[PDB]
């Protein structure tokens, strides 16, 4: 549950989150309300968890893309800024922030790839992808090599594919059309074939791969590279005297990288929305607060105009902000993984001879599409091993009409499938979490887990309790005993389930006396409230 009155913010361990926490201390010395920030581990794999829980920070930062996702399970919640306020940013970061025409996050800071350049073999590093041959063989002759990147992951390769043509999905009216996906068209062709016709004519080696980029340019092997900011550190302790440009035009167009824009999201579950906006738009989004954490960690290039013209004094900032104004807003959208695949495989493949141009993108458009329609089904149904020609969405499979006799437990129908429940009194002693010894020695809770593991279906368990005449207001002590009642069954269902042919995945929340099933007024009331959920999730009704 989370702390109203005060501010959880999470933000990657990467970033500079004591300067953020800097912010915090004015916000607090100018309005008493205490900031707190955390870097949890993998907290882009947490948020999800514990936002659907109604648990979590009020305010998490990571990059725009995962948002999607968050927004999707609304685990977001909108954002209002005023006119005045969304002019202070660059009009393309509130793209990468909009699920279904609502803002639900707050750019902060902008990446995208550059073309990095060494200025002693190269001062004037040339504007045009076509000028590049020429240039490798002038350079061939002095033993070095004009070009050297990262050909094996198509996030390197995509800017130049994408450049007269290619795109991954339309995105019009601030939505993406999981339809229309630009892989096969011609525009990608054209770049996919310069790219391929460069290792043809021996001015790239399709085997190259971020590493071998990597220590050919730092060693000053080659003119240049193509990177991101991520890289700038190991490039400054070679000493190679280097800088960050445009990336080439192709066919006079720019090259299109994909933009990264670290964002600022807000809880849905969160109490304290008022107090979240209020530091994200008058403290964070200044001169200062960005400031204050860029001294601590570099941002990079910033989605807000006035600072950005402060750290654009280093050209390669105005570079990295160039090329991302350029280039396209990663989509946040899960069936980007079906088209990054199939583009890594049609790059490959028409790298190393494989296929044509023209064959390889041909089936990454019919990839990608098998890809998204199999994980939709996937997402929406169950493959399941099914007796051959009973209906467990209707019939209890056997032994469960046999455990539901038995006085302890219930069932009944759940518009994703089956609601189970026991009530708390017998399973536990008062007070405890612990399953009681009657439990354990009847097997209750791991004959149930048996009985379910021949089927498929994930389980969701929850933890309830009574409250006390009266009270509006939810008591600590007995949200934490459900939550330790639900986890103690959870284990024990994880632990009986051990030989089942799925792996399903077990949750376990407490809800404490939030959800109440009947009057707390009476004891037959709160004998009904005090109670076990297990939610099984065999499909929807």
């Amino acid at each position: 549950k989370i702390e109203e009155g005060k501010l959880v913010i999470w933000i990657n361990g990467d970033k500079g989150y004591n300067g953020l926490a800097e912010v915090g201390k004015k916000f607090e010395k100018d309005t008493g309300i205490k900031v707190t920030v955390e870097h949890p581990d993998k907290l882009e794999e947490k948020f999800p968890q514990v936002a659907a829980t109604g648990d979590g920070p009020d305010i998490i930062f990571w990059a725009h893309d995962r948002f999607g996702g968050y927004a999707q399970s609304g685990l977001l919640a909108e954002i209002t800024p005023d006119k005045a306020f969304q002019d202070k940013l660059y009009p393309f970061t509130w793209d990468a922030v909009r699920y279904n025409g609502k803002l639900i996050a707050y750019p902060i800071a902008v990446e995208a790839l550059s073309l990095i350049y060494n200025k002693d073999l190269l001062p004037n590093p040339p504007k045009t992808w076509e000028e590049i041959p020429a240039l490798d063989k002038e350079l061939k002759a002095k033993g070095k090599s004009a070009l050297m990147f990262n050909l094996q992951e198509p996030y390197f390769t995509w800017p130049l594919i994408a450049a007269d043509g290619g795109y991954a999905f339309k995105y019009e009216n601030g939505k993406y059309d999981i339809k229309d996906v630009g892989v096969d068209n011609a525009g990608a062709k054209a770049g996919l074939t310069f790219l391929v016709d460069l290792i043809k004519n021996k001015h790239m080696n399709a085997d190259t791969d971020y590493s071998i980029a990597e220590a050919a340019f730092n060693k000053g092997e080659t003119a240049m590279t193509i990177n991101g900011p991520w890289a700038w550190s190991n490039i400054d302790t070679s000493k190679v005297n280097y800088g960050v440009t445009v990336l080439p035009t192709f066919k006079g167009q720019p090259s299109k990288p994909f933009v990264g824009v670290l964002s600022a999201g807000i809880n849905a579950a969160s109490p304290n929305k008022e107090l979240a906006k209020e530091f994200l738009e008058n403290y964070l989004l200044t001169d200062e607060g960005l400031e204050a954490v860029n001294k601590d960690k570099p941002l990079g290039a910033v989605a807000l105009k006035s600072y950005e013209e402060e750290l654009a004094k280093d050209p390669r900032i105005a570079a990295t902000m160039e090329n991302a104004q350029k280039g396209e807003i990663m989509p946040n959208i899960p069936q980007m993984s079906a088209f990054w695949y199939a583009v890594r495989t049609a790059v490959i493949n028409a790298a190393s001879g494989r296929q044509t141009v023209d064959e390889a993108l041909k089936d990454a458009q019919t990839n990608a599409a098998a890809h998204m329609d199999q994980s939709r089904a996937l997402r929406n149904a169950i493959l399941a091993w099914t007796p051959p020609q009973i209906n467990i969405m209707e019939t209890l499979p056997q032994p469960l009409p046999q455990i539901l006799s038995e006085g302890w437990l219930e069932v009944r129908a759940d518009p994703r499938g089956w609601l189970l429940i026991f009530t708390s009194d017998g399973a536990f002693a008062t007070g405890q979490s612990k399953l009681s010894e009657e439990f354990k020695k009847k097997r209750n809770i791991e004959r149930l887990g048996e009985a379910l593991a021949p089927w498929p279906g994930d389980l969701e368990v929850i933890g309830h309790t009574d409250n006390k005449p009266y009270r509006n207001t939810s008591n600590n002590s007995n949200l934490k005993l459900s939550e330790a009642r639900a986890q103690t069954v959870a284990d024990k269902l994880r632990e009986s389930l051990a030989n089942s042919k799925y792996n399903r995945t077990v949750t376990s929340v407490g809800k404490g006396d939030q959800e109440p099933l009947d009057d707390n007024a009476t004891e037959e009331g709160r004998r009904r409230n005090r109670r076990v959920d297990i939610l099984w999730k065999i499909g929807e009704r």
